[PDB]
């Protein structure tokens, strides 16, 4: 008995968490187009899954890098 119980049913920013878990990328690199509400998405769902997770840069420089090693 292990794994996510809340489940949004289906959230733009999990989905894009999902793939990048099996996929290749190290570091998911998400757009400036993401506001404070969709970076709050993000980290909520790597901090759940167990995923390092943090914004980088300034306001207009303001991006969320997931990592897979945490
Ligand atoms: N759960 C959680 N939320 C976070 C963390 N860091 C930032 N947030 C939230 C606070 C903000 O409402 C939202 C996006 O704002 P920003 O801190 O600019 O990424 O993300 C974190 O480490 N954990």
């Amino acid at each position: 008995p292990e794994g996510v119980e809340s489940q949004d049913g289906v959230d733009h920013f999990r989905a894009m968490i999902v793939e990048f878990m099996a996929s290749k990328k190290m570091q998911l690199e998400f757009p400036p187009s993401l506001n404070s509400h969709d970076r709050l998405r993000v980290h909520q769902i790597a901090e759940e899954h167990g995923l390092r997770h943090d914004s980088s840069g300034e306001g207009k420089r303001r991006f969320i890098t997931v990592s897979k090693r945490a």
